């Protein structure tokens, strides 16, 4: 309490507590509020995205998107400007928990994890993986954030459309972490539009528990 340049900082005044902290970059006065993961090793974890129950809708637009939106204490979307700042202020890893529907859990690390200004439509900026999800990410490498009104991918069309979440697709989707959740898992659409992670269960197989996270990874 008290803001903090991000949930690692926090951590290391003794703040261990899994929790909603206040977070403010460094070189701005954006003030956010953040789900901090402090348990999952090594602590010091900053949420951006978290599904867990269908309670959130997800097929929203770019000013949604770019600011935020859902619930801080439950299933949330942090907000593009927000993890810029973040995610400019040094060199952060993203890790991505994933569990299906029948306990299993799985995680995807990313050494490095940036996103270009929204001149330049928030691009994904990723480095190198390792994990036991498969790689379901590296794909979106390199690409512009799509919305169902802003198409920045390179599919003829406008794959928010038909993914129905705001992601950097790509033409579409290898991962669509903030697709439609479906209850049990399997579900069969005219257009695989769940939250999937291609790697692991496929295209037709929703995850019942996301979490995309970021931290400090200097070296
Ligand atoms: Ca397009």
């Amino acid at each position: 309490s008290g803001p903090w340049r991000d949930c690692l900082q926090a951590l290391e005044d003794g703040h261990d507590t899994s929790s909603i902290y206040l977070v403010k970059p460094e070189n701005t006065n954006r003030l956010m509020q953040v789900w901090c993961d402090q348990r999952h090793d090594p602590g010091g974890w900053t949420v951006i995205q978290r599904r867990l129950d269908g309670s959130v809708n997800f097929f929203r637009n770019w000013e949604t998107y770019k600011q935020g939106f859902g619930n801080i204490d439950g299933e949330y979307w942090l907000g593009l400007e927000n993890i810029y700042w973040l995610t400019n202020q040094g060199n952060y890893k993203l890790l991505v928990t994933m569990e299906d529907w029948s306990g299993r859990k799985v995680f995807a690390e990313y050494a490095s994890f940036r996103l270009e200004p929204e001149s330049e439509y928030y691009k994904l900026r990723l480095g190198r993986y390792h994990g036991n999800a498969g790689d379901s990410f590296t794909w979106h490498n390199g690409k512009q954030f799509t919305t169902l009104d802003r198409d920045h991918d390179v599919y003829t069309g406008n794959c928010a459309h038909y993914q129905k979440g705001g992601w950097w697709y790509n033409a579409c989707a290898h991962s669509n972490l903030n697709g439609v959740w479906y209850r049990g898992g399997h579900y069969r659409s005219r257009y695989q539009d769940g939250v999937y992670w291609a790697e692991f269960r496929g295209g037709s197989y929703s995850l019942k528990k996301v979490v995309m996270m970021i931290r400090p990874n200097p070296n």
